[PDB]
């Protein structure tokens, strides 16, 4: 691993990163930072434990942040978890190696207003195919993702041959639905939302379906 002089000044700069639309960043449970800044001496006032293995952080360990059996909800920049560019992430990995059975939280730069987030919760939709409404699939995407993107995914869970056309319906109320039509839409753009049914129909081996 780095000096712990260089760990503290890398990921003191990376912390801040300007912001920027389509970058992707990583969570860190600050229970887990907490004690990293301890054993680094990250802080001018806090250099009582630096390099003591008292303090030192172990593997990353972020299930703080997940929900028993996602992310836990209300969740609060800072005070739960950090944010850190895809260097300083990799970085910390490379330096402490991330706790066995985790996957990293990483997660997209998109607009809040005039100014940037990173979008801490994804959305949840429903996905199914149309030759049955009840064989229906969770998957969370980011409001930054593409139409296209659902249908790739879709596909692949229905296994629907890449030859096959498609239509992509959304559900606007009970038993009416409305078209997908532009792939290249995001996710915002389209204004999907949260447990939304998105439906995906094929032609037949002649036509539509629906």
């Amino acid at each position: 691993a780095a000096d712990l002089d260089t760990q503290r000044s890398d990921i003191a700069t990376l912390l801040k990163t300007s912001l920027r639309k389509g970058d992707t960043w990583y969570l860190v449970d600050s229970r887990w930072f907490k004690q990293w800044k301890k054993y680094v001496g990250f802080d001018s006032w806090d250099k009582y434990q630096m390099g003591d293995q008292n303090v030192y952080p172990g593997p990353i360990d972020n299930s703080g942040l997940l929900k028993d059996g996602s992310l836990k909800e209300h969740l609060i920049d800072e005070l739960d978890y950090i944010l850190l560019p895809t260097e300083g992430w990799n970085k910390l990995v490379s330096w402490y190696t991330l706790m066995e059975g985790q996957e990293p939280i990483a997660r997209k730069v998109v607009e809040q207003g005039m100014f940037c987030k990173v979008e801490v919760y994804l959305t949840e939709l429903k996905l199914c195919e149309n030759g049955n409404m009840n064989n229906v699939v969770t998957r969370r995407f980011s409001k930054a993702d593409t139409i296209d993107t659902i249908e790739k995914e879709i596909r692949k869970i229905f296994s629907i041959p890449d030859e096959k056309e498609t239509r992509l319906w959304n559900k606007y109320m009970s038993n009416t639905f409305e078209p997908l039509n532009k792939p290249d839409s995001t996710i915002q753009d389209a204004g999907l939302y949260q447990g939304q049914v998105l439906v995906i129909e094929q032609k037949n081996e002649d036509t539509w379906p629906r």
